[PDB]
């Protein structure tokens, strides 16, 4: 249960095993959560932050206590709590991975591209860590997306997964709350040993976040 907090405590890190951490920070208070995995060949996190402010801290956070670069990072939609350090990744030379729908909802908002090289399901190998990324249809978003690892059978749900203390869906107003239990059914489906389930905002749980979220769709 180790966790690593900045001075203001406005952004942490805590442990899910040996080379997982959840990373979340507090936009103005509104955490987010993503992942910080350590690879041999790098550090790779799962989503940025609210800012540049905060990505940039997160980030030199990580490369100071793991001894090593973020190499990559993966952005689940594109909303400002996930994309909202684009612009210090692409200055950075940190590859930012997204879907095409993803970069060009990226661009629509005025934001700086990513990738756009994710597809329905991608593999991707970061030195020994193997990462899937899944677009399981629309939800929270039209674009979002959720992150498998393998190796663990961890889920990252993003915004797509409700933690047990949301009592509501949050923002609504870009999402399709009709597709949102089918793409819950579709992630249920194709992992059906899940370990542990890390939601976009709140405490890290298991599949019962996946059925917590359907119970607020109806
Ligand atoms: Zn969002
Ligand atoms: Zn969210």
């Amino acid at each position: 249960k180790t966790v690593i907090k900045n001075e203001t405590g406005t952004i942490s890190i805590s442990q899910l095993n040996k080379n997982v951490w959840v990373h979340t920070e507090l936009g103005s208070a509104v955490p987010s959560n993503g992942l910080v995995l350590n690879t041999s060949k790098g550090l790779v996190l799962v989503d940025s932050s609210w800012d540049d402010k905060l990505t940039k801290e997160l980030i030199e956070m990580v490369e100071k206590k793991f001894q090593k670069r973020v190499t990559d990072v993966i952005i689940t939609h594109a909303h400002a709590s996930r994309i909202g350090g684009i612009k210090t990744l692409k200055e950075r030379g940190i590859k930012a991975h997204s879907t095409a729908l993803t970069a060009e909802l990226a661009k629509k908002n005025g934001y700086e591209e990513p990738l756009g090289d994710l597809q329905t399901v991608t593999n991707l190998k970061f030195g020994n860590m193997k990462v899937e990324t899944f677009y399981p249809g629309k939800g929270h978003t039209e674009d979002n997306i959720v992150v498998w690892l393998p190796q663990y059978n961890i889920l990252v749900g993003g915004c797509l997964v409700k933690s047990t203390s949301a009592k509501d869906l949050g923002n609504v107003a870009d999402a399709y709350v009709n597709e949102w239990s089918t793409s819950i059914e579709n992630v249920l489906k194709r992992y059906r040993n899940i370990n542990a389930v890390v939601p976009g905002h709140g405490e890290v749980g298991d599949k019962g976040l996946l059925l917590h979220t359907l119970d607020l769709l109806k």
